[PDB]
């Protein structure tokens, strides 16, 4: 059974499944067929039986939209994708999206259809490779050895993305990384060479790449030794492959429609027989079946590993319970006294602090208690405060390829390119990373964020100065959109701490959670609040009561409801509210999102039907609506901020007690 | 003796240190570095007129290192711009015209807004696409009136950003050879040394992208640089030089360097050396002259190219604008919003000759391309653009975005540029920084909810319009069918805020209107169905925008046999909507009466017009791989679904 047939049978699949949906994209999984083979076929060292197995070779399919490639590897190989499900592409509850997606199906990495986001995921995959292997391998035994390669087409490589991740993947010489660029002359648009020029081998030589241009891409026998090649080198590799978009059509190979649009019947017939193809839609002859099924060779390869585990357990028997710990993301044993710990540690201390520092005092306790920890900023180290005392930097090695150890990795000016690592490192296993940058430069990074949610996993992104608070850098770096905008995507939680015991609540919750977790501190320094031991276990609630009434009032009752910087004010509020008539409930709410989460008996206790609210938060105001709703308030700020010292600014646009009291009488009015 | 460079130069150091020293905030050291390069490009090869910085044909200058802002204001301050030195004394503090980052409109001679990194290079490239089409279009062979440079000053932070790919990528591509960027290479981040995390070949990268390079001139030798400059400006491609660059330390740094003189003290004769009122004035006025020779021979053109520089709509703009809105309404078509926009395009392209479209590489998804157009491609023999209005820009939504800034802020086109909303996400920070500027930027947007169908979760929009309406003074438009899209787009053209057009894959229904209809939809949101004249039912406001504009009209009689009277308000852009008056406001919404907003997007956005107490019909999770017909009942957007609401909201 000849690997034309093996091609072929990926041709077959992707084409009907298109035809069947009359949805998607044929275009790219039949240029890139014989890649596959090459790859999957010869080359790839994974367990269809276990795609949670460690040592596996990482895939990635960063173009996503050729998704049928994918799901026809998948099948034709062995794993737990069934042809019924190829038969439902792009149907409601199908294990089979137009695009791919983490945890819906089995053997699919990472979740794709926003180019360039899979080649930065597969830059972190690599990176966590090469971090685990530094760190669990032994001159003695070697339990970790894989590499990552990816999938890609001139979308990605027109996408900034492609540039942020493939730049410090060569400055941090991730040779076990392994691109194939479906090199074809279109985009979407029509003949690539009118918008996008490159000469793509001298940029990637630029990078610190080996490049192995012009493979004829459709030279399975080509494309192996161009991988083996590549299996060999000092740096990371860009395999460019020759091919033709819709390759093997029978009229329309080249063509500038088959990228995004059904092949129709009669070119699908008479690409049929122009392949020689002569079985029906989703019928795969047995021999086709035997010369791509990988279970015999999988099984062979994780037992090998095993027993190599195995071997390693005995001479170390401490490393492998943590790698094995780490690798599933299970937490220490002592997790919910250590993290109490760290939250206690806080109150304990009751320093008056900007939350950023807050931020590196929790990293600190959290580091010495969680090994996995891996921190990293976005050129901000200084800023966002994100290393701690005991971290190394991760470097590449000065001499040979790969990484010396660290836990705080420098990730440049390159907030999107690091928030799709974190992803990939996330999602690889081993670690618990988080990186940091400016609020406002989330508009940078933003869709990674968003993809992190929809993967549902951990992904923590730190975000400091995050309001007029920072002042004179003025209104391009002064967030003022960015907290609501970012509550708003959904399964994102948000977290703005008002002081050094709401972060330390936010960043243990965040650690221990699945939701990824946007954390947002301050610049400046913000007071320390006293708590009950009621309220310390209520701030893991997202929201709770910081001051309640007192019985003894009998005034005017209304609820200040504030978060971050603006906690003070509400607190500041609350005598001179006294002194007016006005008895006023505080509620800190460091997370609406985990808030929303909770049940309505605890949300009708901290915010009484009923009672009217002004909602106080330095940043645009219609968000709280939903908590203050038409009769309520808000103390915010609905336009662009202004360079001046931070106490000028607060002043300036009306964070003021008597703006709290205007608002309060109006609102009771 | 008249100034050296070295005094020349000191003079910016002594500024940008002593600015930061009385502001006590800022960045000294990038400004010191790059001082020389400032001398030399300023003083020897920058074309521009001080007392005019609006003259249409100066070079352009960006400073897209937003940081060194005191270079700038230097550089500014000394060539003789109305920027006194009161301003500098003020750096840093509120209202003064000097910003901790440059500013457009609050400075004069400050071309664009900087600050996050990349951008300004982004908008940089834009003014040269702007400069090499208007040329193009305008210049003939016995009168040239369009020919200036484009200088962008950048540091490691934008190469490093993916944006400096996308735009530099694409400058090499369509061959923009009057685009000249000078490297502050100084071996510096923020983190640190950048070999560290930042070890590219910039040169061998730069070749990579068609440019030329100019690598390793002493950043500190003005001569040099000078040269480099000259040489750029020879060059059949755009062009990267990579130059290699409290109170004690104030004092011996003066000492060092031999300045002698008091904070914001400038001797006369480095003003002398530096002021360029007298060459700008002489530039200026061969323009002039230039002009008035076109004038003469092209007296239409000139015209034309006046008005459009001027960012000018035609003088019969009014009538022009109501044909094209009219001639919607007549048609009474069914088609998608992307399908209305482009008729639009249309109907705009043949009365703007301004009208510049282009796509992110969706051009045929988005349809933002017109039958009449002509593509912008690159010279096929020489350097520089054939001229076009309609731009494939590639898979660069950022990019494209920066790129449309930068044309915006030229002068003389009317840019906009078409992506999926959801990848809105990869261009955010474009779309606030045109908010910011106050400039009518115009970024098209299609696939804009689960109607997109099939392509699933990671291309459905779920938070992206709430998220963008959000934005200061970003208008956002999701027009429900043919005349809301013409009005969206004639308004959007017409007016100062930057506007995201958000269109649908799918059909939508056309909504018959009233006169009085008709001349309300222009306010953002209107009533599209009244309440009988007397009624006893019970009363609902079902407020709905885009495709769930047809879900909300197709409910009001099933809502009616269950005894529930609705008006239905469509709300095409709330953010116009909030800039009417109250009166108006509370016609539309009148208090106390329940409301149920309903659309295909995230539900909270909603309470600031239903309160607690009303309801919304939305998705507050992702989408799904699936039909869009499939999807809206998957997701609850049924009459059945609307009438639940309506009643748990009338209980
Ligand atoms: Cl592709």
């Amino acid at each position: 059974a000849s690997t034309t047939l093996m091609a072929n049978a990926i041709r077959a699949l992707a084409m009907d499944a298109v035809q069947q949906a009359n949805s998607g994209h044929p275009g790219m999984p039949m240029g890139m067929a014989e890649i596959g083979v090459a790859l999957w076929s010869r080359h790839l060292k994974h367990n269809p039986t276990n795609p949670h197995w460690a040592d596996r070779d990482r895939f990635v399919l960063s173009n996503g939209h050729g998704s049928m490639l994918l799901y026809s590897l998948l099948h034709l190989t062995g794993y737990d994708l069934p042809i019924e499900e190829l038969k439902n592409f792009r149907q409601l509850h199908s294990k089979t999206p137009g695009h791919p997606e983490y945890g819906i199906t089995p053997g699919v990495e990472t979740t794709t259809g926003p180019l360039g986001q899979g080649l930065a995921n597969a830059v972190g995959m690599a990176l966590g490779e090469a971090l685990l292997a530094a760190e669990f391998n032994r001159d003695d035994a070697k339990i970790v050895d894989h590499h990552t390669y990816v999938f890609l087409g001139d979308g990605c490589l027109m996408e900034g993305i492609s540039h942020e991740a493939c730049s410090l993947a060569g400055t941090l010489k991730l040779n076990k990384l392994i691109a194939l660029y479906d090199d074809n002359g279109i985009s979407i648009d029509g003949d690539v060479v009118n918008w996008f020029h490159d000469d793509t081998p001298k940029r990637f030589e630029a990078y610190g790449w080996n490049v192995i241009p012009n493979v004829n891409g459709h030279d399975v026998d080509a494309i192996d030794a161009a991988i083996a090649k590549a299996k060999r080198s000092d740096k990371p590799s860009l395999i460019c492959c020759k091919t033709r978009i819709g390759n093997g059509a029978a009229t329309k190979a080249g063509g500038h429609d088959v990228h995004g649009a059904p092949l129709g019947a009669d070119e699908i017939a008479k690409t049929r027989e122009a392949l020689g193809w002569t079985w029906a839609p989703f019928v795969i002859p047995q021999e086709v079946y035997a010369a791509w099924d990988a279970k015999e060779a999988g099984k062979r390869s994780e037992d090998d590993w095993n027993a190599a585990f195995a071997q390693y357990r005995a001479k170390y028997p401490a490393e492998a319970a943590e790698f094995e710990r780490r690798m599933a993301g299970t937490l220490p044993a002592d997790w919910a006294a250590k993290a109490a710990a760290i939250v206690a540690g806080a109150n304990e201390r009751g320093e008056t602090v900007a939350t950023r520092k807050a931020s590196q005092q929790t990293i600190e306790g959290l580091a010495a208690v969680l090994p996995e920890l891996l921190g990293g900023s976005a050129d901000l180290t200084g800023s966002n405060l994100t290393n701690w005392k005991a971290s190394k930097a991760v470097r590449a090695n000065a001499d040979g390829p790969g990484v010396q150890w660290g836990n705080h990795i420098n990730y440049g000016v390159r907030e999107f390119g690091m928030s799709a690592a974190i992803n990939g490192l996330v999602l690889h296993g081993g670690y618990k990373p988080f990186g940091g940058t400016f609020l406002t430069f989330s508009d940078y990074s933003r869709n990674a964020l968003r993809v992190a949610a929809l993967m549902k996993v951990p992904s923590i992104f730190v975000f400091t100065h995050d309001s007029i608070g920072l002042g004179e850098d003025g209104p391009t770096h002064q967030s003022v959109e960015h907290v609501a905008s970012l509550r708003l995507i959904p399964n994102l939680d948000v977290w703005r701490p008002a002081d050094t015991v709401e972060t330390a609540v936010a960043w243990t919750y965040a650690v221990a959670h699945q939701h990824p977790s946007c954390l947002i501190f301050s610049r400046q320094n913000l007071a320390f609040n006293a708590r009950t031991d009621a309220q310390l276990a209520n701030v893991e609630k997202g929201g709770y009561v910081l001051r309640d009434w007192d019985e003894e009032i009998v005034a005017r009752k209304i609820i200040l409801i504030a978060t971050g910087s603006e906690v003070e004010l509400a607190m500041k509020a609350v005598e001179p509210l006294a002194q007016q008539g006005i008895a006023a409930r505080v509620v800190s709410m460091p997370s609406s999102d985990v808030f929303d989460r909770q049940d309505a008996e605890y949300r009708e206790r901290v915010l009484p039907h009923g009672v009217r609210r002004v909602a106080i938060e330095a940043g645009v105001t219609d968000f709280w609506r939903k908590y203050v709703g038409l009769e309520g308030g808000v103390v915010g700020i609905d336009t662009f901020g202004e360079s001046a010292p931070a106490g000028v600014l607060f002043k300036h646009f009306g964070f003021t007690v008597e703006h709290v009291i205007e608002t309060a009488k109006a609102v009771l009015a």
